[PDB]
């Protein structure tokens, strides 16, 4: 419960901060912002398409509890996955208005911040 | 060592994300962005003045080790404090070019994400 809640809250903070950066970004600097997030923050953002396939994290350890805690903060429609279109990562969907996005985090790099 | 490194890396990620949001923000939306960061992300940003006074966190627990780990990532000139101008918080300075800023985080709220 407490360790699960902690990891979820850290992942929520990362997604909210990232969404916030994109939301208030100068439109002319938006692609440059995405390069900065990826290279310097290790946070990769992508547009999310309705046809993007995903694979769930296994029901292992506290995975399902972390996912429940994430959804309670970000929304029940949030997708959380270990891969998208077969690309491995910690993937969490988010939205701005009617646009859908993914955040992808590196698993190894995330484990130092969790 | 490992728990200290973990808390520092979480605090570094928050500061880098916040700095990044401010750096790439639409200038017209910049004050609105600051309201969003404060209200929704619990991250308060302020301009930092050379005359702003600060009080160190106590040398207690792993405080000094966390501070060392933070400075190794954000820079050796980074100020980390338990108060600024007598306002309690988790305070960490940062810079954009020649402008100085503070991030202030709520201690109780931070403890759920650490």
């Amino acid at each position: 419960e407490p360790r699960a809640q902690r990891v979820a809250l850290q992942l929520v903070a990362i997604v909210k901060l990232t969404r916030t950066a994109l939301l208030y970004s100068d439109p002319d600097l938006r692609r440059a912002l995405l390069q900065d997030l990826e290279s310097n923050e290790g946070v990769r953002v992508y547009p999310r398409e309705k046809t993007d396939k995903f694979k769930l994290q296994p029901d292992e350890s506290v995975n399902r509890l972390i996912e429940h805690d994430i959804r309670s903060r970000l929304g029940d429609d949030t997708v959380i996955a270990q891969s998208v279109n077969d690309i491995p990562g910690v993937w969490i969907s988010f939205k701005i208005d009617d646009d859908d996005y993914w955040v992808a985090l590196d698993r190894d790099q995330l484990d130092t911040v969790t």
